[PDB]
Parts: structure tokens; sequence; C-alpha cells
């Protein structure tokens, strides 16, 4: 027949398996708190500093309900929130597949729901990859141990040659974060993938699939940058840590999103006082008020 | 006499919104383990297997969960609901039936202790089988909790909730002791909530309240902030890394109190294989620790 | 008679008094290490990615030697370091009476010998500050306590319009961050101010001099920026973490002297293998060795 | 009998530059205090007060800057130099004629302790007027260590310095009590350095080595990495912003001691008047703390 561009988001915050028992036996990994918000607010803040409003959060059946509570439809902050459950873990890769009603014709994000950015000039990072109409964009990042990553590999003119899962010997220390950009092919890429041998269907194949069409942009976030681990009890408390020692300092919240929405101008002054107000009574939501009245530069 | 313990794990309200929007503090970890984990293994340490888990109507079935019944950690858990926040001392209306003719103990389900020779001093609360006992703790901030002063002597004199002028730097800790007589006390209550220190203060009046001091080299450690949670955390982070040793598993305690055998541990440490914790449960089984 | 341009740097890292006795009564705060190196590497490599490479470090008379020890003539690091002494802490104007036949004829930057910064693209905010051959530089930074500061006050068009020391009363939360660039006024006036009531020569009353003759420019260090705290015993131990955070995530260190001379072609690779070999042993010369070898984009 | 003290702060080698180029590890602050503050509050706790600094010579002049000759405190202090670092029995050979016919103990100058009923602890070690007696605690990484084995019994059967495969996870401790033996026994070892642990082999073989276990409820803090530097403050800060009391503040161990008194304790507090070291002190004078 005949036919006659924004961009979607996807929070993938499933299981993490047993990997933090007895830590996360009650609970989600997503939902525990980095110093004074939960895991997955973070995320959400990279999405929304992305300019991206409707943003679909894949989690398990068992926990939907908890993320839905915590964060709604969307609508109290400007944006749209869909849910949907992913019944098991098979890689993350799952999420096109899971999310592909979602997608549409569309551009999409994906965004781990336990990954944390910081840094200055992230909105003009996640500009240029989100405003790229065509291929995929992922950011690699300098690590300590680019052997648990998906790791890429540059030629002398610094151009990215290859891309390896979990390699055991690294041929750089460049692993690739946890926030993907893709155009229209990735759910087509997504339903050809064929689990690896453990049972996954890997990012890593459908960023080489880019990769071997000549369309993955991989862009440097440089030292100066953090992004924040999470995936050991010890780290968890190294990125509460961090985040409560910028907070103290500079009187100003990480990865607030009510506070995002009310600077892109998604909600305005009269909304972001309505939010506060069940919050008065703590330091959120009287640092909620205290935005309405100052100029932050 | 048997005692039967009570963990109060009940809501912090709006607090630490919108950390805790999602579920409550008592269930999010500390480091390794999930907070409720501290004070029930200060529970079995004192001896005591049978155990009721107060929490909120929407999170006791996770509780619940997590926990189960108690039988593979040889305890015996059972649960019940406080509807609202009404005060610590609502632990013993909720929890009438539950402790019948018995001696009873609460603690609060985010309070965490530490230190050397802590099974020994609740031992002492313990075996009391008349009268109620506290601790006493110095601490920097008097005025967030019940205040106990001292005479000259050293003796409790007077309990105050709260202080907007604290008498000392003393304050009671959410580990609580009590003989027969507490049911029936926090029966006739009136409200300020329910408050525990009336309960302690009814057994001061009557000179039957032992105020133990839990010394400087205790840790009673502070998570009712967010930066507290925090340091909390990295302070069972560096007594576990420096040791190799946990604390407050709760499957260790039930195994060194001869409580389950060495094929329910090694059970027990099975799921958990593939990480620390059932690793650590597995090397716990070859290994003498005094 | 007659007559017929370069930036040298000046590290105030002279006497905190007594206010941090007894952690510091047998040496100064600025050789305490933060984290894996001393504090005084930290100012010293924002000076050295200013592009400085000739620095005045003012201490007190009792511990020149051990910044001597440390650091040298600066010849190891491709710099030239020279001492001076300040015999009372009389107030961090005095740096320029003190430094002033150092200074000569021309421009300069001072640098507080217990800050440090950390964030994306600091090489090029110092470059717009550097690159400025008239009047004054410094940065504002949003924090929570602004009256421990130097604040400043803006007009609705964003336009600098006051300064104030320590006010009980501050007009924003934009602090004066510890580095200040200047031109070949400073010294000049440095050398007519007078005394504030508690006994010190203010630098506040000196970017102020500047602000009247409309030669003071204030750019804002965004809150993607970490400008730390070392002015308490809880803040210096909140730097310390900070630093490990990003160290051991990374796999790279922040404010490495070796590293950044290495960086900037003031010391080749032969240079940069000698300074590692005393320390081939550690971590941090087994560091510098990994830098001949990687490519750090 | 009178027990002499030794605090043994010498050379780290290289091992942590260029974070201590500039100046010796135990002159460095944990928190708020120099590190060498808390061994030194270790031997006041134990009832020592003649004592003896041993440092490289770069840095004696500065320990003794800071601590002077003792009195103020209520110690006699004396100082003296390890011009290489040769072992830490060394310190008995470079301790000869301070310890004379008395007995000793010898502490690391960067080891840090805590726990309830210290005191005790080392009162029993104290008072023994013959023989050796050493703490082991379990730890993670006993490689590192002198490694202590027991028998089925409980009983140390052998020592072992950095064992490529420990014997068990019970490190040695940086604490050492001796009697009059310790000195002719240093002076007849031979290099492997002049080893501890060939000290205190020499009295397990005699049947004379007492090792008591610092249980699980004890912190023996690590300094020996930028990393463990870092977790002994976090892990102080804790404590003293919990509790209001200070860890290892020797001013305040004196006046407990009786060792100085009130007006004393006052005049010391002076200098400090402005920030919170002195402020802690003068609070001291007015509060009774159990
Ligand atoms: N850039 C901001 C902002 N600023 C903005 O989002 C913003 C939005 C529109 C215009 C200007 C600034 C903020 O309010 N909170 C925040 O954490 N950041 C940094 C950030 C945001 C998301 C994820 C990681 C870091
Ligand atoms: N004392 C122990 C023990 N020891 C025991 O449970 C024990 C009990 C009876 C006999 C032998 C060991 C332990 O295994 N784990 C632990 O964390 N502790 C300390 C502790 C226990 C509860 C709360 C805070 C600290
Ligand atoms: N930008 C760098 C660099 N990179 C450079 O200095 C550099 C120098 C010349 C060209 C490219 C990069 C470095 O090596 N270490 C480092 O800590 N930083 C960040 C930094 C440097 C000084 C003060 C605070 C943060
Ligand atoms: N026990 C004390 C005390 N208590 C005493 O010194 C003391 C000694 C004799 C009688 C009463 C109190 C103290 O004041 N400060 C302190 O840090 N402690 C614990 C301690 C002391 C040294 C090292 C590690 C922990
Ligand atoms: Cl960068
Ligand atoms: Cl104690
Ligand atoms: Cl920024
Ligand atoms: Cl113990």
């Amino acid at each position: 027949h005949h036919h006659h561009m924004k961009r979607k988001g996807i929070i993938l915050a499933g299981g993490s398996g047993t990997r933090l028992h007895p830590a996360t036996l009650a609970i989600s990994k997503q939902l525990l708190p980095v110093y004074d918000k939960p895991m997955i607010y973070y995320p959400l803040s990279t999405l929304m500093l992305a300019g991206i409003r409707e943003i679909l959060i894949i989690s398990t059946p068992q926990d939907t309900p908890r993320f839905q509570q915590l964060l709604g439809d969307g609508s109290n902050w400007g944006l749209d929130l869909q849910y949907a459950v992913q019944p098991s873990p098979d890689g993350l890769a799952q999420a096109f597949l899971i999310g592909e009603s979602f997608i549409g014709n569309d551009l999409s994000a994906l965004v781990l729901g336990d990954n944390l950015y910081y840094g200055h000039d992230f909105h003009e990072l996640l500009g240029s990859a989100s405003q790229r109409q065509t291929g995929a964009s992922v950011f690699a990042y300098h690590v300590l141990d680019p052997e648990r990553y998906g790791v890429v590999e540059f030629d002398q003119g610094g151009k990215a040659i290859s891309l390896e899962e979990k390699p055991l010997e690294p041929k750089s220390n460049y692993a690739v974060t946890g926030l993907y950009f893709y155009d229209q092919q990735v759910v087509d890429i997504a339903r050809d993938l064929k689990p690896s041998p453990r049972g996954e269907l890997e990012i890593t194949d459908v960023n080489r699939a880019y990769l071997e069409r000549g369309q993955l942009s991989v862009e440097i976030m440089g030292r100066g940058y953090a992004w924040l681990d999470t995936g050991t009890h010890d780290s968890l408390l190294e990125a509460g840590q961090f985040i409560a020692t910028l907070e103290n300092r500079q009187g100003l919240k990480v990865a607030c999103p009510e506070e995002i929405a009310y600077r892109q101008k998604w909600i305005d002054a009269a909304q972001l006082e309505k939010l506060a107000a069940p919050l008065a009574k703590n330091g959120y939501g009287q640092y909620l008020k205290r935005l309405l009245t100052e100029t932050v530069y």
C-alpha cells in the first residue's frame, strides 16, 4: 500500500536475577534508592535530558505495580509513561521485541534502569545522538574493568572497528555505556537475533549489526563524566556517596525529574508547586519549592 | 520462661519520600542484606526464636515472602499489621495474643547494633524474669529520642520523649525487654501516639526499669536519614570486607545457636551458590570462627 | 624611559591557622593526601591544565622545605616552580605582594592550594579565562552554603552586579571559586588594599575593584562540575571518597601532574618512563607506565 | 612491675608514594586527629604512661613537636630513631635501654582498634607478669600478616609470616605484650628483616605465648592502602558524629585515668577553643560519660 521525527524511550528495569540476593529479594534493584531517590529516577532523568517524553518501562511482572505506583502515567511530569513486563530475563535486546508495538515506526532510545550519568554539557552530548535520525549511537567510556562490558576497539584514526561482548582480553579499556540511540531498523535487527550460548539476545549483536552496515556512531564520553557502577553492593554504596557529595556541596539535586520537566517547560510553576505540596515537610519537596524562586544557571 | 520477640517495621510516613515511596525502609538493603535482617539477628542473638513481625498492610506480604515462616532458619515467624502509625507501644496491642502469658522483647525494624559481647549484653536482659530492661546510648542529638536522666549516683530518675531541652545526651535505643506486665500497661496508655516512653516510664515509677548503658565501644547505627542510611552501609561494608565475616547473617547465627544443622545450612547456601552470600554460607561449614 | 602574552601561576598553600588542629599540627593541609596524592597536586594540575608552566608556591616557612621536597624546581614535569614564604596568614590577596617580583609585568593566575575541580571540558573553560589578556576572570559555582564564600549577585540579564564576602544573607547561592585570572593591574590593586576588620587583605576587594572598572568576567562553572570542599575533616573525607570512586571506576587518575605534562607535550615518553621507575612497585608508577602504551581519548 | 610502651612509627617505604612522599603515614590524620593518636590511646588505655616513640630520622622532630615530652597529658614520652626499615623486632634493640629490666608493650604506629571493653581486654594482657600476649583477629586476607594456626582444641601451634598458603584466617594484630625476655630474644634474632613473628615464635616454642582472640565485635582497622586509609576515616567519622564522643582522644583518656586534672584539661582546651576539638575537651569538664 501507500504511506505518507520523534524518538521514544525504553527503560529496561527488569530482573537482575539472584546476583544481589538477598539485598534485592523483597524488591528489584531499580527501585532501591541511590542516596535520596529511587534508582530509576537517574536513567529516566537521562531520557528526559535527551528531550524524550514517551517512555516504556520494562520490568518483571512482580514489580510493575511498584514502578507504576512510583511514576504513574507520567502526566504529573509532562511525560507519557507506559508499561510492559519481561517474564524472564532473556537479554537487553529483548526490549525491542517486548517494545515493538510501543516503538511503532519511530526512532528509539534504550537506557538500562540501573545506569547513572553525571557531568557537564550532558544535554549537548545527548543532543547530537538524538538529532542523528539515521543509524545508531552509543557512548564509549574508559573503565578499569572493560572485560565486564561491551568493548569498542578503535583504529589509529579513532574509528570504531570492532565490538566484543565481555572479552577476556579487551582490545581497549573503552566500554559501551548503557544508553543506546536507534533508528527504525532496530526492531528488525533484534527480531533476527539468535540467542548467545548463555541464553540471551545481546545488545552487542545489535550494535555490531549497525557497525557492519557503517551506521554506528561511537562518541567518547570523556573522563570528566561520571558513568557510575551499580553492579555490586560496593559500587551501589559508592554511587550513593557520590551523589550525596555533589548534592550536599551544591544545594542542587542530580536527576530530579520534577526539576528537569520544569526546566524543559513540560510543566509550569503551578504544577511544580502542586508536586511539592505532598512532600513539603521533607528536603525533596522543600527543594522543589525553592526552584520556583531561584535562577539556576 | 520463654521470651517471644516482636520486630516493629512500620511506616516512616513521607519523611524519606521519594526514596521510600516504592517500599518501606526495613525492606531496603543495608549494604548486602535487607535492613530487617539486622534487628532479627539481634533477637536471635538474645536466644529469641518465636517472633512477630509487624509492618504496614501494603508491605507485610513482602516481609512474609522474604522471611517465610522461619522454619528454614529454625525460627517460628508470625506476622501482623499496623494499619496506621500510632506509636511504638501499639506493638503490644497488635501483639497481645501472640505474647500471651510470656515474657517479650521489642526491637525496631530499622535499628542496627554492632559490638563485642552483644550476646552477653542481651543475655543479662533476657534472663531477667521480672521488670523491664532498656539500653541508653550517648549521642550527639538526644532531642530525636527518648532521653534518660541520671542522678549523681548513676540512677535513672526520668524519661522524656523528644524533649526540647534534653536532660542528658543519653538516648534510649530501639531494643526493649519486658515481663508479663507490658501488655496491660500498653492497654491503659492514652495517646500523647501510644508512646513506648510511657510504657518505660510506667516501669520506672515502680522501680522496675533496668537502664543499662550501651557503652561507647558499641555501634548503635542511625538509619533515620538518607545520610545515616548511607553511613550505615559504609560502616557494615568496612567491617565485612576487613574481616571476611558478615554482620547479622541470620543463617550463620541459626547455625551457631545449633537451631539448624550443617545439612540445613548446606541447602540454604545452594540457591545463592553463584554469589558472595551463598559462597559465604558454604564457607561457614568448614571453618572454625572463634 | 622607553619600554618595547604569557601568564604566571601562584598557588597559595599557606597556613590554615589552627582550624583543623590537631589533624594538621605536624603538617599543613595542602600536603595531606586526597585519596592517592597530595592535595597540592590538584590545584597544580588545574594551573597546568590552563597551560601555565611558571608557578610560585606560597607556603609557611615551616613547610616550604616539604613542598620543595615533593615538587622540586618543576623540571621533572616540564615546569618551572619557585618558592616564597608567607610568615603570617594576612589574607589571600597578600599573594600579589609576596609574589610581586615573581609576577613582573606578566598576567597571572591565583589558585588556592586546597581547591579541587573536576569535570568535562575543564581545559576549555580555563582556556577562555586564560586567553582574555585584559581584566579579571573568576568562576561562580552554586553551593548550599554561599554564606561561607564570596558571593556574586546577578541582574535579570545575568550580569554580575555585586560581590560580597561571607554575607549573612547571600544574594544568590553563587560562590566565587578559588581560581582567579588577572591582568597586569592586580599587583597595584593589591598594594592599595586596606586590611579588613579581622586583619586580612581580601581577594573579594580585588575582584570588586575589577568589577567597578567593568573588567570582571564571571563565568558560570555549571553543576556538571565538581568544585570540592576541603574546609572540614568531613569534607576532606568526602573529597577523597569522590576521587577514589572516579579513579577506581575509570582506571584513570584525576590531577596526575606527570600525565598532564605528558599530554601537553611538556615532557616526552622517555622522561615519563624515568618518572615511573622509582614508583614502579606501586599503583601510581604502574599507572605512569601504562600511559606510554594506551590512547586515552 | 611497671610496663613501658613503644610506638613503632617507622617507614612504609615507597608503597603509598606520592601520598606519603612529603611525610610519614603516622603523622597524617585519620578523620580529625593524627594517626599516631590512636595507637597511643591504646597504650594509655592499657595503663601505660612511659612511652618510646620510634620513627624515621627525618620525621622524629615532627613526632617530637606534635607530642612533646608527654607531661601535658600526664605521660612521659621519649624518642628514638630507626635508621632503616629492617623489621619490627628492631624496636627492642633500639628500645633496649629504654626498656631496662621492665615489662614492655609494642604497638605499631598505624594500627587502629575500636570496641567495647578494650580497656579490660588489654588489662588481662597487661597484668600478666610472665610470657607474652598477642591478639589474633579474623580477616579476609591473612597472607598479608602473621598467621596463627590453632588445633581442634583452640591452641596456637604455629605462626607464619606472610605465608603463601595461610593455615587459618587468623592474623596477629599490631599490639604486643612482653615480659623481660623479649630484648634478649630480639638480640639473638637473625635477619629473615628482624621479624616480630620470630620473637613471638620464640615464646610459642616455650609455651609462653598467650594468643587471645580479638572477636568479630572489635574493629581492627586497616591503614595499609589508600582505600583502607579512607575507610578508616569514614569509620571514625560515623562513630564520632553518631555519639558526640571522640575515639582515641588522648586528653580525654588522660583525664579519665586521673593522670591530669580538671584544671589541666581546661588549659589544654584553651588553644583549641574556636574549633571542635577544643570545644569537645571543654565539654568533657561538665558532662558525665558512662
Ligand atoms: N542538566 C541537568 C538539569 N538541567 C536541566 O535538565 C535542564 C533542562 C532544560 C534546560 C536547561 C537545563 C537539571 O535540572 N538536573 C540535572 O540533574 N541535570 C544533569 C543531569 C540530568 C539528567 C541525567 C544526568 C544529569
Ligand atoms: N555474635 C555474632 C555471631 N555469633 C553468633 O551468632 C554466635 C551465637 C552463639 C554462639 C556462637 C556464635 C554471628 O554469628 N554473627 C554476628 O553478626 N554476630 C554479632 C552480631 C549479631 C547480631 C547483631 C549484631 C552483631
Ligand atoms: N583533562 C585532564 C587530563 N587531560 C589533560 O590534561 C590533557 C592535556 C592536554 C591535551 C589533552 C588532555 C589529564 O590528563 N588528567 C586530568 O585530570 N584531567 C582533568 C583535570 C585536570 C586538572 C584539574 C582537574 C581535572
Ligand atoms: N574507652 C575509651 C575511653 N575511656 C577511657 O579512657 C576511660 C579510661 C579509664 C576509666 C574511664 C574511662 C575514652 O575516654 N576514649 C576512648 O576512645 N575509649 C575507647 C578507646 C580507647 C582507645 C582506643 C580505642 C578505643
Ligand atoms: Cl572530559
Ligand atoms: Cl564500651
Ligand atoms: Cl553543567
Ligand atoms: Cl566479639
